[PDB]
């Protein structure tokens, strides 16, 4: 909350307000870089080049 | 996918991932130009000047 801010942050399968009350089993992080018009394509059930 | 890119693309009545497996009956295309704050108004169940 002091330094880093996100333009989009959307989660599926769990509400955000409960993220501090849980514990997570098999955590993986995928990283890449896209353009601005492709950020909407990183979602379930989407079409496009990405 | 080579030349033209869309900032918003949202469809209603059919999932996007099935658009290559179907055939369409009565296809019409409406064209116009708006400002940036009015693109959100082109949707079902919306209010505003547009
Ligand atoms: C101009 C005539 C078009 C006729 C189309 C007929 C039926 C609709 C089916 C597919 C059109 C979807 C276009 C979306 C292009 C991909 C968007 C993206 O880059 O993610
Ligand atoms: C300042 C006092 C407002 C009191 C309003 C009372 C009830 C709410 C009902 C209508 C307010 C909706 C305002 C939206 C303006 C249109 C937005 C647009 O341009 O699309
Ligand atoms: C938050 O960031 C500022 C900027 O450097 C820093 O001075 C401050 O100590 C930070 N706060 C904490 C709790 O680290
Ligand atoms: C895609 O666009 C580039 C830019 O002009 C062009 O060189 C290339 O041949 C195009 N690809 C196809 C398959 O048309």
């Amino acid at each position: 909350y002091n330094s880093t801010f996100f333009s989009t942050f959307k989660c599926y399968g769990v509400s955000a307000t409960k993220l501090n009350d849980l514990c997570f089993s098999n955590v993986y992080a995928d990283s890449f870089v896209v353009k601005g018009d492709d950020v909407r394509q990183i979602a379930p059930g989407q079409t496009g080049v990405i």
